[PDB]
């Protein structure tokens, strides 16, 4: 039952992502960024938040493709670069062109 729920949550949370709402986009960007920090702690299986995330890649770059430039955008670029580390087919630059339109935040975390 909590992987369904944890499914369920990323969904919506990808749902309010494409409200028109900057609020709720900024809140479950902040969910994302903070979920996917705390699951890329263990070292020891590929994070299920990926797994589950991975249908959705077309939909954000899609996303992304649609938005004006914005604080927001700067943190869904960041998002995509780390999404393109499962989804990026082999040539595909997408990581790197993502990051030079992200924020200079940490690298680390």
């Amino acid at each position: 039952e909590e992987d369904l729920a944890l499914k369920q949550q990323l969904e919506l949370y990808v749902e309010r992502v494409q409200d028109p709402d900057a609020g709720l986009q900024r809140v479950a960007l902040e969910s994302m960024r903070q979920e996917i920090r705390s699951a890329t702690s263990s070292m020891t299986s590929v994070p299920k938040p990926l797994k589950f995330l991975r249908p959705h890649y077309g939909t954000l770059k899609a996303f992304y493709e649609t938005m004006s430039d914005s604080d927001l955008k700067e943190f869904l670029a960041d998002i995509l670069s780390v999404l393109a580390l499962t989804m990026s087919a082999e040539g595909e630059r997408e990581s790197l062109k993502y990051r030079l339109l992200g924020s200079e935040g940490d690298i680390g975390s």
